[PDB]
């Protein structure tokens, strides 16, 4: 009776089996159960609840104070007025939805400071599991929060009213400091459809004025009406009169970084961002994108002083620990500088030993001066257009509107009034780009400073004399006391520090396998704490109780997979909470990470930034995530259960042989 | 800010927009529409729903009075007593679920005679667009129904006690007859659990005693647990402690098979079929669906009296007449016989005239004899030895079980009474390889009338003497009035038919692509009505609005594609429905067909049972349809809505050029 294969019945059967929690339930309940090294109970389970409950509530109380604060003027901003609601219509409606962002007519925004913090339930099992005056010590000092208005317009303050120095900066030593490979390169002479729908970004971000709702949803309005529209008017060399007509089409959006931040800090320190048009990000977004994916990093070509790709997994840890042996002593030879948006890592000998340094930059973007910003646009632009010479004019006019983005687009902060940023200087945080912006800021500095070395001025090796180089020589701040060289560990034992210090948040390390070295990332268990509870995620009462214990079992595989696996401490903790995890949860069909289950948060484990685990109901082992490290000797993930592929088929191969001799 | 690229973004945004309705339907709002032909409203709404209503209320009253008619004893059968449920385990569970088909620990089954019948959709939308006076008459002869009692029992009675005739059968003639590829036969030699999980079945067919469910809830059951006990009473040579010990693993089920029937005959015929347990037919259907898969046809090899496996497709149809042209004449040279179950199509020359025959067989399975069993079984399991000699002895003893289930499988019918047809004798319809058995049993029957033309008995080209033949010499019942020769129009022109009769349910006719001759298959207009107001599903509540008018969608095409779009008239219902069909219908994402829309019922269309329409917002028009059934490339299937992808996106491509000079230097 032919309709489908008793195999196809069979796998049809298993894939609607997984998304049966009560029969994946009943079906795994005597299941062999593969058990993650755990630290022990620390107290039972209303108690673990009602200490991270006090906590949470003491934080929510900090929260509502330092919300509560005055903020100061925005004065410091220039003020341009109100503008006009666009009326562009594409086919039944306007690109700018009725009855949102509207205030008589003039474009309109509401910045949401919330009492709300993060949830506890990563708390609860911290309390669960680890020691309560530690984990209560921990989680009071952070909390994920929209920040306080006192603390924003602080901040804002502080990286739009800066006295910046304009960097020193050529096509030429820009080629030096940042390699590429111009194969590369994006080939954009090609049609511009093409190349726009190629770019990548996050579906549910803002995109921005006109639209006032996510890219996914803006994205036909986006690329059916206003993208051609811009074009248009790019070609036709007339964006005067498309900004006047339609000046939201050039409209940023300031806000508020809802984040982790530092309690105590909360009514100083709230970080803004701008969030500009999706046309304009998605357009400028082809050259930005293009350029980062043909940009050699410095493990690569060691004169590059390009970090901006690198990544730990892979040899990429260990990839770090050669290429900083390199280092020469200072006043002789090159140092080693590795530079990330605002992180850097800094390698020099004196008397032959190996030194590091992780400063701090406070507030970089305040400090990124004019100079910087429109020689990126240009080195970015000509690697192109050297490339690809027959598209030049085309995209030396998107080059202009990248400047305008990064610099001066005008922006709404809450309500209608509109500003604009008095100078030049100060770099729009959040504008495509921010991050080479940085990195290319921060390189300049350092070549220099490399460079006074070998000029002989070895001092600068010094707090003092480094900090007051920065300032009165690149207009950066370095935070007093992370001038901090270090003795570096070069040939770490098991076990044993690189140094202490961080770089892009992590701390390298050196672990066995067998009898070889493995490099991976390392943390001390009060970051990974920290970090453990506080998710960046608000309190959502949509989300069902089988949703949050399968994002506890998620969170914990991620921060395994980080290296937490890699501190006893953390790993017994986020083995807890696997262990914790019911066996319909952790195999049950999972949406996020493709069916795989989400992927770590950490952004930087691979270069193109897609981390992918390998199965939804495997756990992070230690022998799995040193070999995510090594070049590789690998191995598959294991399996939480074993035989859950079985137990959920209810079925079992047996072999039956037709060839018996029955006689 | 990088997650996925704008081009995945529109994709997925796509993607969900196909599933909401109310966006689709706005979003084609005033969409261009490409209009298949058809034939012109008739009548309004509500006056089409309340005839249809008229209808249909008539034919729940004639069925509930053919239902209410008592039926004749089952004496006729041998009684077993009744049997134990099976108590064997599963892990968790007993392989016979808890309180169900259990009469104090005794197997039972209920007969559904259910009163409703099929749905009304279809008729309102036969009487919106066609005659009023010919869509009643038409729905009136004919109606889906589980049938009743009385005709159900008078079928089985007819089924299992008929004097059969036993065939003179061996391999050689069998080999003749029959002609295979040994290298299409699937190697079973192999492990037994992939050669099982190998075979094809319908997924919500019951499984049999002692499951009680459908074969894919059923389906770890059978394959962890039973079926390994199986083998190893198989290959131990123990199966009576099996039998004797679990007999409900051997056990059948007697049911009504829920059909189109004719009104008027409701009380005297209702076809019965047996349901097998589940280990058994599967183990079977390996060697079953091996040989089908290696058989050849008539168009093929013209020793072959096989039509098993033809389909109309891809030159299939002219294939037919290709064949049949080649027919001599009777008496002189060999006719042409293509035998496909119970249905056949017979050629011959008589003073160089073609002639075609196309007769009926009367319940044939009640003439199938053991011997021809046997010999099929014979057949298909030594094909497969000689082949693969290193597994003889185990599908041999397959060979004996699939014999067993062929004949005499004890069966309840009704309540916890166990029993068994009395004579060997008499085909156990719906077994594994019921269409072969018949398939074969019909051949041996022509082949055999075919040499007494050749040895002069040139009389049995007339009814009388034919039916006579088949009844005294094969034990097979010819239908008076259906052995009718025809003279067959050999090169039809364009429009024109091979004949009237039907082979496969369907004509055969030429129609005209370009101005080359294709071969289709063709009903009358009155044919494809009676199908097409009669669908063979229940009144289910649980089915939206949405999914009817998809279901009436679907159906068109079905009916199209099968050869509706080559007869003007049933064209014009069928355009008629699809082009009434809302336009979000019509776009929306559908689940059958594997997303591109369930496709036809009928069942040879290709070898291989499955048809799949290109797309599932498409319609069959004629130059589609015609390219299916010639041998070029079938031509793009054509959109309803061209603009639908772009519409229901929000985004059509614009140029924009990337090498303009913007400022002359
Ligand atoms: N009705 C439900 C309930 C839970 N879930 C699962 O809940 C999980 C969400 O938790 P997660 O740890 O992966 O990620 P986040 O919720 O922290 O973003 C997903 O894997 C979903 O498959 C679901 O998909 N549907
Ligand atoms: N809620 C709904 C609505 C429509 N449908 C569609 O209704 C169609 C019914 O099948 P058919 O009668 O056209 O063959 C299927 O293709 C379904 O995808 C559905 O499945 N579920
Ligand atoms: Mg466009």
């Amino acid at each position: 009776p032919t309709r489908l294969s008793l195999e196809a019945m069979l796998a049809e059967r298993a894939m609607v089996a997984r998304q049966d929690l009560a029969g994946l339930k009943r079906k795994l309940a005597g299941a062999d159960r593969v058990l993650a090294p755990q630290s022990p109970e620390q107290c039972g389970r209303e108690s673990a609840q009602a200490q991270a409950r006090s906590v949470t509530s003491e934080l929510k109380s900090a929260v509502k104070e330092a919300q509560g604060l005055e903020h100061q003027t925005l004065d410091f901003l220039e003020q341009l007025g109100e503008y006009p609601v666009c009326g562009i219509l594409h086919g039944d409606h306007p690109v700018h939805p009725s009855g949102t962002h509207n205030n008589n007519g003039k474009v309109s925004v509401k910045r949401q400071f919330a009492a709300g913090v993060n949830t506890s339930d990563a708390l609860t099992c911290a309390f669960r599991f680890e020691d309560s005056d530690l984990v209560r010590e921990t989680a009071l000092k952070t909390t994920y929060t929209d920040g306080t208005w006192a603390g924003f317009v602080q901040r804002l303050k502080m990286q739009t009213t800066r006295k910046c120095v304009q960097e020193k900066v050529s096509r030429k030593l820009l080629k030096q400091l940042f390699p590429y490979d111009p194969q590369k390169l994006v080939d954009v002479s090609g049609e511009l459809s093409e190349l726009v729908l190629g770019i990548k970004t996050n579906a549910i971000a803002s995109a921005g004025p006109p639209y006032w709702r996510t890219k996914r949803d803006a994205l036909p309005d986006m690329l059916d009406c206003v993208l051609p529209l811009l074009y248009d008017h790019i070609v036709r060399k007339d964006l005067t009169t498309l900004r006047n007509k339609h000046p939201e089409l050039f409209l940023a959006e300031c806000k508020n970084k809802t984040d982790r931040y530092e309690v105590e800090s909360l009514g100083e320190k709230t970080r803004p961002y701008f969030s500009h048009p999706f046309h304009l990000s998605a357009l400028v977004s082809v050259l930005s994108q293009s350029f980062s994916g043909a940009l050699k990093i410095m493990t690569e070509d060691s004169t590059s002083f390009n970090a901006y790709g690198f990544s730990w997994t892979n040899g990429g840890a260990e990839d770090l620990a050669i290429w900083a042996r390199q280092a020469g002593e200072a006043g002789k030879k090159p140092p080693r500088i590795a530079c990330y948006g605002d992180d850097t890592d800094i390698y020099y000998r004196k008397d032959g030993k190996l030194y590091r340094i992780c400063p701090d930059f406070k507030q970089m973007d305040g400090s990124v001066d004019a100079t910087t910003i429109e020689a990126v646009v240009d080195y970015v632009v000509d690697a192109h257009v050297k490339q690809y010479p027959t598209a030049r004019q085309f995209w030396e006019e998107v080059g202009k509107l990248w400047v305008e983005m990064a610099t001066q687009s005008p922006f709404l902060i809450d309500g209608t009034k509109v500003y604009r940023k008095m100078q030049k200087d100060g770099l729009m945080t959040g504008v495509v780009g921010t991050t080479l912006f940085d990195t290319v800021k921060s390189a300049l500095a350092y070549n220099d400073w490399a460079d006074q070395l070998m000029f002989g001025s070895l001092n600068l090796l010094e707090e003092k004399y480094a900090i007051e180089f920065f300032k009165n020589k690149h207009g950066l701040v370095i935070k007093e006391g992370t001038w901090k060289p270090a003795l570096v560990n070069e040939d770490p034992g098991f076990g044993e520090l690189w140094t202490e210090q961080k770089f892009l948040g992590l701390q390298l390390k050196v672990v066995r396998r067998e009898n070889e070295k493995v490099y991976v990332p390392n943390l001390p268990f009060e970051d990974w704490l920290t970090m453990w509870v506080t998710p960046r995620s608000k309190y959502r009462s949509k989300e069902t109780e089988t949703m949050r214990e399968r994002t506890l079992f998620d969170r914990a595989r991620g921060l395994l997979v980080t290296g937490a696996v890699f501190d006893e401490r953390a790993r017994g903790l986020m083995g807890a909470v696997i262990n914790s995890t019911a066996p319909e949860v952790v195999c049950m069909r999972v949406q996020e990470g493709g069916g795989r289950g989400a992927p770590p948060a950490y952004a930087f484990l691979t270069r193109d930034g897609v981390f992918e685990f390998p199965i939804s109901d495997g756990y992070p082992s230690y022998d799995w995530v040193v070999s995510l490290y090594s070049r590789d000797h690998p191995c598959d993930m294991p399996r939480v259960f074993p035989e859950a592929a079985t137990l959920i088929a209810s079925y079992r191969k047996q072999v039956m042989d037709t060839r018996v001799v029955i006689k």
